[PDB]
């Protein structure tokens, strides 16, 4: 059952990380969609945005809340700091969505970008360290 | 094997989460054509065919690899919305390189439906994959 701990946490990474990026995805395409003139459209992506980015930061919180050994809860909250970044740049350009300017959008997007590189990265280390930890009680 | 369960599962998480990101790029692409960033825009829509690629081969790799019955069926179903999620966004690609925002819109129902689906089934491989 720790075994299935393990395994309970690397699926809230993975679901926390596709799901950022799938909130990134929307506000993108809404915003396209907005400039079209498509704007009931637009704004079913905008409410799609915050409700994936709200459940990736629910799942990291619960990552956060299930990691115990001194490891992985150093490496766990840094993702959930990463992650408030990605998430503030994201509503930033949500807004700038809302407001129509490309301008606001370009502002942030970049900040995006960058918290969610380094939201990978973690990613990566806490896989890696956690299957460590599986196979480790294996042996 | 156990050793095969965990090549597994890691083609099918970067598979998806490069996937997501080759629309996410051609998205952010197309915003900065509309913004006069082509110079930035063109490295965008390079890095989507990419990750598109680099993707296709691990999705199509999940699948040569899932022989047992008990995947057998749920892999192809993977590979077939997965076909349906890289056709929306090779569409995406054609309407930046159009500047068309209304052919952008039309296939962006087509992209986003697929990857809902795709994130279901990938809970559900896993599920299956740590069913050893
Ligand atoms: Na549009």
């Amino acid at each position: 059952t720790e075994l299935d701990q393990t395994a309970h946490q690397s699926d809230r990474l993975n679901n926390a990380l596709l799901m950022a990026i799938r909130s990134s995805a929307n506000v993108s395409s809404g915003f396209i969609e907005q400039l079209g003139g498509h704007d009931e459209s637009a704004g079913k992506r905008m409410a799609l945005s915050v409700e994936l980015n709200n459940k990736s930061q629910a799942l990291v919180d619960e990552f956060v809340e299930n990691a115990r050994e001194p490891a992985l809860r150093g490496l766990a909250t840094e993702l959930q700091a990463t992650f408030a970044e990605y998430a503030k740049a994201v509503a930033g350009q949500r807004e700038a969505t809302r407001q129509r300017s490309l301008e606001q959008y370009f502002k942030v997007n970049s900040d995006a970008g960058n918290a969610m590189g380094r939201l990978q990265t973690l990613r990566q280390q806490l896989v890696t360290t956690l299957s460590e930890r599986g196979q480790q009680i294996m042996l």
